[PDB]
Parts: structure tokens; sequence; C-alpha cells
């Protein structure tokens, strides 16, 4: 593998491609109000994609977009085939974002690539970075719900929410995003998979760590929950 290292803003070039890119961060900062036609519910690709100083996609294990574009064209056993990148962004859309992919030539489609290539200055293409993705967490056990509402009320609750709907700013953004409902992800994402979400809790929550079983019951407990249907 290869180093996650995050590019300067303050060299950013001056011209199309630095704005190009400057567009990108804020279609994934602020998804829902910059493409409300695509996007279906409350997320923004941030809240799975997390990044310091505004930035998206740059932290260890939240999947970071740091080195992802040499890594495309690649094969999706969901699709059956070699998928790019503008693909993959696509299924995000109508799965994580419960909405519509972009057309593969939509210029906030274009401005979200830029963006990504600019992250990933310097990555030789096809190189791993380190802490690509969001790996798994399996256990040799069922998940148990009931310690996972335990653990849910005692460590998540005060940010998601009783009822795992969120908590909205002053913008009318979430601050901390839904988990369940209406307005989280639906059925088809991939954090609905019990080891998906349990190995994005086990690194990143709660914000600022769970033990794997704590992890893996907490994750089973929110999964328990209705969302929209893909
Ligand atoms: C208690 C262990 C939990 C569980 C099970 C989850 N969280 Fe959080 N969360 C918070 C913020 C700001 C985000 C956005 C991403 C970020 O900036 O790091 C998240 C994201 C999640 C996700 C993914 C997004 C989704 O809507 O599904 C999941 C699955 C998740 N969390 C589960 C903020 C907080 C907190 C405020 C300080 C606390 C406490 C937690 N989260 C705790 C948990
Ligand atoms: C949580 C509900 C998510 C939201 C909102 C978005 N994404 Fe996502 N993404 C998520 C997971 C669990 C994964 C799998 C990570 C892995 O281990 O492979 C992804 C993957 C991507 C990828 C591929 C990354 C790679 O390294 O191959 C891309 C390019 C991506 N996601 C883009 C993306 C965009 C643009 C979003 C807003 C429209 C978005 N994601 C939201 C979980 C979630
Ligand atoms: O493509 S993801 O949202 O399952």
């Amino acid at each position: 593998t290869v180093a996650l290292t995050v590019p300067a803003a303050a060299l950013l070039p001056d011209g199309a491609l630095g704005e190009s890119i400057v567009r990108g961060r804020r279609y994934l900062s602020d998804t829902p109000a910059q493409l409300p036609d695509f996007v279906g519910n409350g997320l923004a690709c941030r809240h799975c994609h997390p990044g310091r100083d505004g930035e998206v996609g740059t932290e260890a294990n939240a999947a970071p977009f740091v080195g992802v574009v040499g890594r495309f064209p690649q094969y999706s056993a969901r699709h059956g085939r070699l998928i790019t990148l503008e693909q993959r962004i696509g299924d995000c859309f109508e799965r994580s974002l419960n909405g519509r992919a972009l057309a593969l030539d939509h210029p906030a489609l274009i401005d979200m690539l830029a963006y990504m290539s600019w992250l990933s200055q310097g990555v030789p293409v096809g190189a791993v970075v380190a802490g690509h993705g969001i790996p798994t967490l399996t256990l040799e056990r069922e998940p148990d719900g009931v310690h996972g509402e335990a653990l849910y009320q005692a460590r998540c609750l005060a940010c998601h929410g009783a009822d795992g709907s969120g908590t909205l700013d002053a913008d009318g953004r979430y601050l901390f995003p839904p988990l369940w409902g209406p307005r989280s992800f639906n059925t088809g994402a991939g954090m609905n998979r019990q080891a998906t979400a349990a190995g994005f809790i086990k690194h990143k929550m709660p914000l600022g760590s769970l033990s794997d079983e704590e992890a893996w019951d907490v994750a089973g407990f929110v999964l328990t929950h209705p969302r929209p249907l893909f």
C-alpha cells in the first residue's frame, strides 16, 4: 500500500480545474441542498465519508476518496461487469442517498470527480492507499439487538436520536445524521449490511472506542429498523 496524504488547499491551482475542485467539495459536503433533484434523503456524502478541515473523504477506515480514482474501472458483482467511478458514484446516489444517478457527463458529477482526483494527487494508478474503504467487522455469533438497544441509549442516542432521526443544524443540514427512518440510507446501501455497519461503527463511532462485541451488537440494533426500500 501507499500512505494516505491530504493535499494542501492553498496549493489549489487557479483556473477551471481549481474552481471545479471547490464545487466538487461542496457537492460532496452539502449534497441534499446542492443536488435536490438527485437526493432522496437527508444524507450528504460526508456523513459516511468524513474529512477534516472541510474536506470530504480523507479519513482512514471511513472510505476515503484519497486514491480512489486509480482503482477504477473495476469489477462490480452488483453489475456483473466492470464499472467506472462515475457509475460507482451513481450507485451511491441511488442507494446511500435514496435518489437518482447523475448523467455520466453531468457537470456536478465531473466536479466531484475533479475533487476526488485532487485528493488522489500523487497516488500511483493501481496502488492501494492505507486506510481505504470501510473494513468489515464480523463476529462468530448473531448480533444481540437487545444489548444493542442498551448500548444505543447509552452511547449514541444523544446525537442520533431516540427515533434515529438525527439532529438538524441551524441551516437545515444534518449535524448528526439519521440512522434509520425515511431520511436515512435505503436497503440497497452498503451501510445496510451488518458487517459494514459494524466496521464503520467500530472505527468511527461514537464520534471523538467500542469493543468488537459492542460495535457488532449496536449495529445489529440499528439495522432492525425500517428505512426506505430500494
Ligand atoms: C453509538 C455507538 C453510535 C452509533 C451506532 C452511530 N453513531 Fe454516529 N455520527 C455522528 C456524525 C457527525 C456522523 C457523520 C459522519 C462524521 O462526521 O463522522 C455520524 C455518522 C454515523 C453513521 C453513518 C451515517 C448514517 O447516517 O448512517 C452511523 C451508522 C453512525 N454514526 C452510528 C455523530 C455521533 C455522535 C455525536 C458526538 C455520537 C455520540 C455518535 N455519532 C454515536 C454513534
Ligand atoms: C453511508 C450511508 C454512505 C453515504 C451517505 C455514502 N456512501 Fe459512499 N460508500 C459507503 C460504503 C459503506 C462504501 C464501501 C467502502 C468499501 O469498503 O468499499 C462506500 C464506497 C464509496 C466509493 C468507493 C470507494 C472505494 O474505495 O472503492 C465511492 C466513490 C463512494 N462511496 C462515493 C460516495 C459519494 C459520491 C456519496 C455522496 C453522493 C457517497 N458515497 C455517500 C457508504 C456511504
Ligand atoms: O453504493 S452504496 O451506496 O451501496
